């Protein structure tokens, strides 16, 4: 009537054998899970990482949050200990419902969440924690440093220890050298009743994996990747303010929106309650949002498999059309892998090779086009040495790497090869093509990959 809960997303209970390799397991479930955008994974009963912290020494700066549907919020960047936050959080829930926190049914919190965000008269504000690990507040998984217990040491090298999964081999984001802290490092999330994460997809349409270490559940809504644009069109119509051009990455606007509203407009939505000890995985370009049932502690990280590579290229194309800033250069990542073809996982090498072939053909065509526009002069340029904000296309903000156009008249400015007309009013013979590699450099790099893939 008031709120109809979306159907449940798939839940997987892998055996220890199925579970041991996270990449093999994700690949196995992908045909099912990519149809629902999110899925939940219950680890084998044996898999039980140790969770030990002193709640009095873990400190973090809280973020404040208003809870009104369709209202704009900014993507995340006063002090609590984990204890005082927990005490504030439990008191809030307990007072809000006049009940002990666990006797409040999840069904009811969900129902109440969607009531209160729609009602303009209710001005509920809540607080939460969000940041990468620091010496003030570290990962909930064991990391090396302090003598570890035997239980802790068992989980140091687990493929599901989220600290590892970036730097594992079947991960592609691994040997990106350009350190992109916000995306190779796990984030830590301290939740309280109703604290929520707005609808979004991950940077570069990557996967994410989310672990609830302890506390009350996290409630999720998820939309399959194939319906991303449907969802966006629904949001444009009902909340156009979110779609105004933003000056940078730290200004992305996001919002709370009832899944029933999406379901009404024929966007498939699924839900789950994630409990302590469970994983949620989000698939490429799968929109998701949710809220916490109460006091809890989660940890999440982006990652990119070989399955993702073509989507990663499509995403950067999509960012260009939108004039959205990139977190990293996709081509730069591809070439870095090519330059390391000998030490690459062989299935990885095979997949990179295919993306690289497309990259080279597109680049060949683009260079021919700008030559026909009268750009004649050229010089090699090591783009990877430039700070990102010193190599963005003036027009579409894409991070340049394969090539760019400069002009002596606008010193320091670049455009990508799609935007040659947008740099300045000088005649194109005054322009230079700056390029990382010649085509003659590129084909041997691709050959090393092919040999490695055999
Ligand atoms: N910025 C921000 C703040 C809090 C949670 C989250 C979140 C949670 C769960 C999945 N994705 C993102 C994101
Ligand atoms: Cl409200
Ligand atoms: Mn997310
Ligand atoms: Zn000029
Ligand atoms: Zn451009």
């Amino acid at each position: 009537s008031m709120f109809l809960p979306p159907p449940e997303c798939p839940v997987f209970e892998p055996s220890w054998e199925e579970f041991a390799d996270p990449f093999a397991f994700i690949h196995k479930i992908r045909p099912i899970a990519e149809q629902t955008g999110i899925c939940k994974v219950r680890p084998p009963p044996d898999w039980q990482p140790p969770f030990a912290c002193d709640v009095d020494k873990l400190h973090f700066t809280p973020r404040i949050q208003r809870l009104n549907e369709l209202e704009a919020q900014t993507r995340v960047k006063k002090d609590y200990t984990l204890r005082t936050f927990g005490e504030m959080a439990d008191a809030f829930k307990s007072d809000y419902f006049n009940m002990p926190v666990h006797m409040v049914p999840t069904e009811l919190v969900e129902k109440e969440f969607w009531r209160l965000v729609s009602t303009i008269e209710e001005d509920v504000t809540v607080e939460y924690g969000a940041d990468i690990a620091s010496k003030e507040f570290g990962s909930g998984f064991p990391v090396r440093d302090i003598k570890l217990s035997p239980e802790e040491e068992e989980y140091l090298d687990s493929g599901w220890n989220l600290n590892n999964m970036p730097v594992m081999e079947q991960s592609v984001l691994a040997h990106i050298t350009a350190d992109i802290c916000g995306m190779k490092l796990p984030w830590l999330y301290v939740g309280m009743c109703f604290s929520s994460f707005c609808w979004h997809i991950e940077d570069h349409w990557s996967y994410s994996i989310n672990y609830l270490h302890w506390g009350e559940p996290k409630t999720w809504y998820g939309v399959p990747g194939y319906a991303a644009e449907q969802l966006e069109n629904v949001m444009k119509k009902l909340a156009p303010e979110l779609f105004v051009s933003q000056p940078d990455l730290l200004h992305q606007l996001v919002t709370i929106m009832n899944p029933n509203t999406l379901m009404t407009h024929e966007v498939p939505v699924y839900r789950t309650n994630q409990c302590a000890g469970e994983f949620v995985i989000t698939f490429p370009r799968a929109y998701h949002s949710g809220f916490n049932q109460g006091f809890n502690f989660a940890e999440a990280v982006n990652f990119c498999t070989v399955d993702w590579l073509p989507l990663g290229r499509q995403c950067v194309e999509h960012y260009r059309l939108l004039h959205r800033y990139c977190v990293f250069s996709h081509d730069e990542m591809i070439c870095k892998m090519a330059s390391k073809a000998d030490v690459l996982d062989v299935v990885v090498a095979s997949t990179v090779q295919k993306d690289m072939a497309i990259m080279i053909e597109d680049e060949k065509a683009l260079r021919e086009t700008v030559r026909k526009l009268g750009v004649i002069d050229s010089e090699r340029m090591d783009f990877e040495l430039l700070p990102d904000d010193e190599r963005q296309c003036v027009k579409c903000k894409t991070t340049c790497f394969m090539s760019a156009i400069s002009c002596s008249c606008k010193p320091g400015l670049l455009v990508c090869l799609h935007h040659v007309k947008e740099l300045c009013s000088c005649p194109p013979y005054k322009y230079k093509l700056r390029y990382r590699y010649t085509l003659d450099d590129l084909y041997p790099m691709m050959n090393a990959l092919k040999l490695r893939a055999e």
